[PDB]
C-alpha cells in the first residue's frame, strides 16, 4: 500500500493496535505525519449478491455486508444499490437499508426521478462485486472521475462513509469553511459541516452552512467533473494525498450525484440545474448596502444615513439590526429610540433607497395579558413551534429577547403564521426586503433551557469534529421534532427552511416583485431564495484575504449574490485595511458595510468627508453602479443558465496551470479582472496576469503583461481593473441610488482581442417583477465587432423601458484610429457620430449617438 491512499479506520480516536485489531484494520505507525496508523483492510466490506438488474433509469444492485460485529451502531446487512443514468451529463446513484427506509432530505427543488436512461451519456458506470466499488469514468478518453476501490463502504445506522479517488488535486468546494486558500491541496484534512454559529477565523471549523459539493478540474484541456452528496445529516470530508476525498456522515443514506462537463463553468450549470438557479435580485439589491449592529437609537441611524449621503456615495440599502426592535423582540419597534421609524422609512424611500430589516427565527415566549406578545400568541394557536422529544410541548431556548420558542418552518401552516407576522409588521413599517439571521438555528442555551437528555441522538457513537463537539451545542436538542423529522436528520435545512418560508411570505407582503433575502445559514439550494453574507467576520488583513474564497465557494453554490461584512464586522478597523476592503468590496457581488455592537464607526462618510477612505470608495462604488448593467446580465445569465457571477479565474484560463490556484484576484463574469492590495503597508500586488489581452479600466491602455506574474503597481487610492479582450461591457451612467442610475444614458466599452474582434450582451427588465425572465418580459441583446462594424442584435424584445434609454457613448479600445463612422438603423443611414481618437492608448471614443436601448443598429468605420 502506498501510504496516501490509506484510508483511516479510527478517526474517532488517537490510533492504537488493540482498537486496530479488534476492528480488523491494518496497522503500521511507520508513516509521515497524518499518514492513518490504522487503515481499511484491501478486502472486508460489502460485495455485490447476485447479478446486476436493469431497470427504466439504470441498474440495482444488492449489496450484502461481510460479518463484522457493531463498532458506531447497528450495521446494516442488506444495502440497496439503485443508480440512474438522469441525463447525459448527470449520473446519480444511491445506497439505502434494503429493508428499511430512513431520512432522506426532503428537499424542494430535487425531484424523483421517472422514465428512462439517457441516450448519449457522457460518461460509463462501472461496477466490481468482490468487494463493492463503483467507478465512473469520462467515456471520451477514460478518465477515472468517481472511483469508490480505494476504501471501503461502510453503512452503519449512524456512520456512513464512502470514498473517491480523484483525478487531480485541482479540486474546490465545499462548506460552510474557512478554507483561507480556494484550491484544496489535498493534503490530509478533515472539514465537518454542521450549521453552527461560529467564528468564521483560522481554525477551519464547521460555519453556518452546508456545502457538500466540489468541483475537479481534471486537466488543462478544461474538462472537469463534480460531486454533489445530498444528505443533511452532521457529517464530515476527508481530503488526502492519494488523491482522495471520503464523506463520513452520522445519518440518512448516500445519495450522491456525478456532474460531467466540458469546463468548470459547465460542471456549475449541470449542479445548478439539479440543485436549482439562483434567484435573480432586484437590480437594487445590486447596489451598495449599509449597516451596523446597535445605532442603538434612530437619531443615531439617520445620522449615518445623512452623512453619507451628503458625500455623494452610492448607496442603495440602509440594513437596521436588532435595535430597532422593541427589546429585541420580532415584528416590533422602539417606540422611544426608535420614535419616527415609519416617517424615517418615508424618507428613506424618498431619497430613493430601501430598508432591509433583520428577523430572527426565535420568538420570545412571555405573553401575558397585561402585556401580550402578538406573534407568540398566535404562532402558539396556530401550534407551529418546534416540539420537544415528547412530541408535543414547544422546545424552549434563549435567544436575544430572552426565553424562546423556534418557529418549525418545515410545517406549511407555519409559512402561513409567518406571511401574516410579516404583513402585520409591514403595516407598521414599510421594509423592502429581510435579513434571516441566527437561523442554524442558534441558541444561546445548550440544546435547550433544561439541557438535552441522554441519547443516541444527543450523544451518537460516532461525532464529527464538530467546533465543541457536542452537536446540541449552541442549538437545539437533537430529540427535537418538526414537521421534516427530528433535528438530528434536518438541523442543517432550518435555515434553508426559513428561506423557503420566508420567500412564500414575500409572495404576499411584496405582490409580484422578487424583493430581497439575505440568509445566514443555508443548505444545497437555498440560492434559489437568498443571497448570503460570509458572516461575523473581523477587521484584519486575514479575514480581507479569506473573504475571496468564500465568495468564489458560494459562486459555485448557485448563490452568486455573496459578500463578507465590508471593514470586519467584530473590532475597530484601521483605516488602511478599511480603505482597502472598500475598493475591493466595491467589487464583491453582494457589497454591504456591516461592523458589530460597540465598535468605532466605520461608514466610508464616518472617516472624514474629505478622507481618501471615502475619496476611494466613492470612486469605486461609482465604478461598481456604472458597471451594474454587466453585472446584472451576469446575474441573468446565472439564473437562466447557471454560469457564476464572481469567478475564478482558472474557469476562464483553466489552460493556464498558473491559474489552478489563484485565490487573490478573481473576476466579474469572462471579463473583468480583479487585483485587489491585500497586504498591510502594501502599494503593490503579486498577481497573475492571464493570457488574453488587457485593458485597465480607467485610461483604457492596453497593459504589457500577459501569462505571467508581475507586481501590479496600486498606490493607497487605487484597486486593479483589467478588461479582457474580446469583450463588449454595458454600462450606464452611475448616480448615488439604483432608482435613478436606471433612467440614465447607457455606454458600451469595446475591448478588442488580437483580431479585432468582441462580443458582448445585455439583458433588462423591469428590475424587480417576479417571473420576468419565464413570462419573457425582457430585452436581451448581443453586440459583435468585426474589424469596422458593431452589429447591436435584439434577440428577445418583450420589454421597452419607459424612460427612452440609448446608448450615447462607444469606447473602443486597442483600436487603430476609426474614420467615417456610420450609424445604421434597421440598413438605413444614419444623424453623424462625434469621434475623440487617442494615438498613444489606442482608443477611440464614439459621442453624439443615440442608439435607443432594444432597436438593432449598425456602427461602421473604415481604417
Ligand atoms: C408540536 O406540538 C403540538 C401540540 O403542542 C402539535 O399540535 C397539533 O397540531 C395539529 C394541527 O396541526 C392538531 O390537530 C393537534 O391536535 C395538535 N396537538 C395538540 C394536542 O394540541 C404539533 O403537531 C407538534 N408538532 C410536531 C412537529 O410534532
Ligand atoms: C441623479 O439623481 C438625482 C435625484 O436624486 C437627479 O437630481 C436632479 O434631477 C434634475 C436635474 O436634471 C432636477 O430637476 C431634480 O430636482 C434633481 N433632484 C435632486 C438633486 O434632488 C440627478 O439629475 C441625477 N444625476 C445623474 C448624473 O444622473
Ligand atoms: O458576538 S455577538 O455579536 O454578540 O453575537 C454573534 C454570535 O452569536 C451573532 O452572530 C451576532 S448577530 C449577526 C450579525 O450580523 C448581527 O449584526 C448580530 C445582531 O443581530
Ligand atoms: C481558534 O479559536 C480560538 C478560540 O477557541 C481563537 O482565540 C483563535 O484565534 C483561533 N485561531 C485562529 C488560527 O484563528
Amino acid at each position: 500500500v502506498n501510504e496516501l491512499e490509506r484510508i483511516n479506520c479510527i478517526p474517532d480516536q488517537p490510533p492504537t493496535k488493540a482498537t486496530c485489531d479488534q476492528r480488523g484494520c491494518c496497522w503500521n505507525p511507520q508513516g509521515a505525519v497524518s499518514v492513518p496508523w490504522c487503515y481499511y483492510s484491501k478486502n472486508h466490506s460489502y460485495h455485490v449478491e447476485g447479478n446486476l438488474v436493469n431497470t427504466n433509469a439504470g441498474f440495482t444492485a444488492r449489496l450484502k455486508n461481510l460479518p463484522s460485529s457493531p463498532v458506531f451502531g447497528s450495521n446494516v446487512d442488506n444495502v440497496l444499490l439503485t443508480a440512474e443514468y438522469q441525463t447525459s451529463n448527470r449520473f446519480h446513484f444511491k445506497l439505502t437499508d434494503q429493508t428499511n427506509n430512513r431520512f432522506e432530505v426532503p428537499h424542494e427543488h430535487v425531484q424523483s426521478f421517472s422514465g428512462n436512461a439517457a441516450a448519449s451519456l457522457t460518461y460509463q458506470v462501472e461496477i466490481s462485486r468482490q468487494p463493492f466499488s463503483i467507478k465512473v469514468t469520462r467515456r471520451s478518453n477514460n478518465r477515472v472521475l468517481f472511483d469508490s476501490s480505494i476504501g471501503p463502504l461502510l453503512f452503519a445506522d449512524q456512520f456512513l462513509q464512502l470514498s473517491t479517488r480523484l483525478p487531480s488535486t485541482n479540486v474546490y468546494g465545499l462548506g460552510e469553511h474557512v478554507h483561507q486558500q480556494y484550491r484544496h491541496d489535498m493534503n490530509w484534512k478533515t472539514w465537518p459541516i454542521f450549521n453552527r454559529d461560529t467564528t468564521p477565523n483560522g481554525n477551519g471549523t464547521n460555519l453556518y452552512g452546508a456545502q457538500t459539493f466540489f468541483l475537479c478540474l481534471e486537466d488543462a484541456s478544461g474538462l472537469s467533473f463534480g460531486v454533489f452528496l445530498m444528505n443533511s445529516n452532521a457529517m464530515e470530508v476527508v481530503l488526502q494525498p492519494a488523491p482522495a476525498i471520503t464523506y463520513r456522515t452520522i445519518g440518512g443514506i448516500l445519495d450522491f450525484y456525478v456532474f460531467l462537463g466540458n469546463t468548470p463553468e459547465q460542471v456549475v450549470q449541470e449542479y445548478l440545474e439539479l440543485i436549482g438557479r439562483p434567484a435573480l435580485p432586484s437590480y437594487w439589491a445590486l447596489g451598495f448596502h449599509l449597516s451596523r449592529y446597535e445605532y442603538g437609537t434612530l437619531d443615531n441611524m439617520r445620522e449615518v444615513v445623512e452623512r453619507n449621503r451628503a458625500a455623494q456615495l452610492p448607496y442603495d440599502v440602509q440594513h437596521a439590526d436588532i435595535d430597532y426592535m422593541d427589546e429585541r423582540r420580532d415584528f416590533t419597534y422602539d417606540s422611544v429610540d426608535f420614535k419616527g421609524f415609519p416617517e424615517f422609512v418615508n424618507e428613506l424611500h424618498n431619497n430613493g433607497q430601501k430598508l432591509v430589516i433583520i428577523v430572527d427565527p426565535a420568538i420570545s415566549n412571555n405573553s401575558s395579558s397585561s402585556k401580550p406578545y402578538g406573534p407568540y400568541d398566535r404562532g402558539s394557536d396556530m401550534k407551529i413551534w418546534v416540539n420537544s422529544s415528547d412530541g408535543v410541548t414547544p422546545l424552549i431556548g434563549e435567544v436575544w429577547p430572552g426565553q424562546t420558542v423556534f418557529p418549525d418552518y418545515t410545517n406549511p401552516n407555519c409559512a402561513v403564521w409567518w406571511t401574516k407576522e410579516f404583513e402585520l409588521f409591514h403595516n407598521q413599517v414599510e421594509f423592502d426586503g429581510i435579513w434571516i439571521d441566527m437561523n442554524e438555528v442558534s441558541n444561546f442555551v445548550d440544546g435547550s433551557v433544561s439541557g438535552c437528555s441522554t441519547n443516541n441522538l444527543n450523544n451518537p457513537p460516532f461525532t464529527p469534529r464538530i467546533l465543541d463537539g457536542y452537536l446540541f451545542c449552541k442549538t437545539l436538542c437533537m430529540d427535537a421534532v418538526q414537521h421534516w423529522g427530528k433535528q438530528y436528520d434536518i438541523h442543517n435545512l432550518y435555515g434553508y427552511s426559513m428561506a423557503v418560508a420566508t420567500a412564500e411570505a414575500a409572495k404576499t407582503v411584496f405582490p409580484n416583485k422578487r424583493s430581497f433575502i439575505l440568509t445566514r445559514s443555508t443548505f444545497a439550494g437555498s440560492g434559489k431564495f437568498a443571497a448570503h453574507w460570509l458572516g461575523d467576520n473581523t477587521a484584519t488583513w486575514d479575514d480581507l484575504r479569506w473573504s475571496i474564497p468564500g465568495v468564489l465557494e458560494f459562486n459555485l453554490f448557485g448563490i452568486p449574490m455573496v459578500g463578507p461584512d465590508i471593514c470586519g464586522f467584530a473590532l475597530d478597523t484601521p483605516e488602511e485595511l478599511c480603505r482597502r476592503w472598500m475598493q475591493l468590496g466595491a467589487f464583491y457581488p453582494f457589497s454591504r458595510n456591516h461592523n458589530g455592537q460597540g465598535y468605532k464607526d466605520q461608514d466610508p462618510a464616518s472617516f472624514g468627508a474629505d478622507s481618501l477612505l471615502l475619496n476611494s470608495s466613492r470612486h469605486y462604488l461609482n465604478i461598481r453602479y456604472t458597471l451594474l448593467p454587466y453585472l446584472y446580465t451576469l446575474f441573468f445569465r446565472a439564473h437562466s443558465r447557471g454560469d457564476t457571477v464572481a469567478r475564478p479565474l482558472l474557469h476562464e484560463f483553466y489552460e493556464d496551470n498558473s491559474t489552478w490556484d489563484v485565490h487573490q484576484q478573481f473576476l466579474w463574469g469572462p471579463g473583468l479582472l480583479i487585483t485587489p492590495v491585500l497586504d498591510e503597508g502594501a502599494e503593490k500586488v503579486m498577481a497573475y496576469v492571464p493570457d488574453a489581452v488587457w485593458y485597465d479600466y480607467e485610461t483604457g491602455s492596453q497593459v504589457r503583461w500577459r501569462k505571467q506574474k508581475v507586481e501590479m503597481e496600486l498606490p493607497g487610492d487605487k484597486i486593479g481593473l483589467h478588461l479582457r479582450g474580446g469583450y463588449i461591457f454595458p454600462t450606464q451612467q452611475p448616480n448615488t441610488t439604483t432608482l435613478a442610475s436606471r433612467k440614465n444614458p447607457l455606454g458600451l466599452i469595446i475591448a478588442l482581442d488580437e483580431n479585432k474582434e468582441a462580443k458582448g450582451e445585455l439583458f433588462w427588465d423591469d428590475g424587480e417583477t417576479k417571473d420576468t425572465v419565464a413570462n419573457k418580459v425582457y430585452l436581451l441583446c448581443e453586440f459583435s465587432v468585426t474589424q469596422n462594424r458593431l452589429e447591436v442584435n435584439i434577440s428577445q424584445s418583450t420589454y421597452k423601458d419607459p424612460n427612452n434609454l440609448a446608448f450615447n457613448e462607444i469606447k473602443i479600445l486597442g483600436t487603430e484610429e476609426p474614420s467615417n463612422v456610420t450609424v445604421k438603423h434597421n440598413g438605413v443611414p444614419s444623424t453623424s457620430p462625434t469621434v475623440t481618437y487617442d494615438s498613444n492608448l489606442k482608443v477611440a471614443i464614439i459621442t453624439d449617438i443615440d442608439l435607443l436601448l432594444g432597436e438593432a443598429y449598425t456602427v461602421e468605420w473604415a481604417h
